[PDB]
């Protein structure tokens, strides 16, 4: 099934951050309406928050993420949770390779924000 | 119901991170084993990370997160999500005032690491 | 934090679920644009199933549970998780004592439908 | 990425619920250890519960969920949500078609019991 494609409520602003885990560099696109939106990089096998941005879900609140490791995609896993009917994550785990961790490269993106 | 409690693998990293979205200064407070382990202290009306720390979980596992704003305790929604039943979220929102957007400390806990 | 309610698309048809574990008979109402459009009442310490019916959101599409064990509200959790961002799921929880289970009336909302 | 395996407590009783959302029968198998543990056969458009029982996860407290349609296996998606940390919802999505709605027929593991 698809992965990492979330829809939003339209024009709404949405953190998006990123965490690597693996050995390999990684590479997270964030796009929005079908078009890249934010681009973050980073190796780490520590967790480091190798990026973070507030982007605009714009009028069709489209968001997709996609990670590849030197131009070469990763599998995705993805969900989105709702608290208090009004908090929203959206979750993305990836794996670059096959000891099955899936967090060489982790979404996450979360709003209403302010 | 309770919320900001998760029990996490024993003895097993985790990362922790916090984002704020308030007037307020917000004080994250991260206890492992029933003892604090970090605490993350930061303001920002832009979903600005205040913490990121690695930490361990502790004999029991049990992690659990507090949120107060000069001294004040702010309500907590949270959950734990798993995707491909080996990648762990711990999610947790919270409310320091009365809009009810529950993102004035937003905190993310994923595990496995590295 | 409120729990048990959940804002689905306007005028959606979805299914909704009842699972009772628990001594004390359980009593489920299901509210549609504030007013109960079901309920559901039985007793059952084996997750069997006091009911099961196919609703629509309505007008405004909020959606709220409120479980009640002898007239007494039963504590609510709750969450709404969304997979390959189409299926839904509105979950809720409910504890009518202190062991705190919370599965005393379990309740499964779920859309889109055939 | 694997979906629709889920460990659960070993030697622990859990609740299994299919529904079905398709033009065409849905076969549902539910299996522990690695066995058939229970069937569920049946065509709805309108979310019918074509099988709800109580199994116990035994000593692996593996479980996994294949969906079919006249012998052709159906796509799946999955993730597990714990809430209070207590509560556990294991949840399938399955997709006979093309229009990856993935509710061809939905299943519901749900635990602790009693
Ligand atoms: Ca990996
Ligand atoms: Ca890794
Ligand atoms: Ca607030
Ligand atoms: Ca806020
Ligand atoms: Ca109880
Ligand atoms: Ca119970
Ligand atoms: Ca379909
Ligand atoms: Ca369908």
């Amino acid at each position: 099934a698809t992965q990492g494609v979330f829809t939003l409520p339209a024009n709404t602003r949405f953190g998006v951050t990123a965490f690597a885990n693996s050995s390999g560099t990684q590479t997270v696109n964030v796009l929005v309406n079908n078009e890249t939106a934010a681009t973050f990089s980073g190796q780490s096998t520590n967790n480091a928050v190798i990026g973070t941005q507030v982007l605009n879900s714009g009028s069709s609140g489209k968001v997709q993420v996609q990670v590849s490791v030197n131009g070469r995609p990763s599998d995705l896993v993805s969900a989105q949770v709702i608290l208090t009917n009004e908090l929203n994550f959206a979750l993305v785990g990836s794996e670059d390779g096959t000891d099955n961790d899936y967090n060489d490269a982790v979404v996450v993106i979360n709003w209403p924000l302010g």
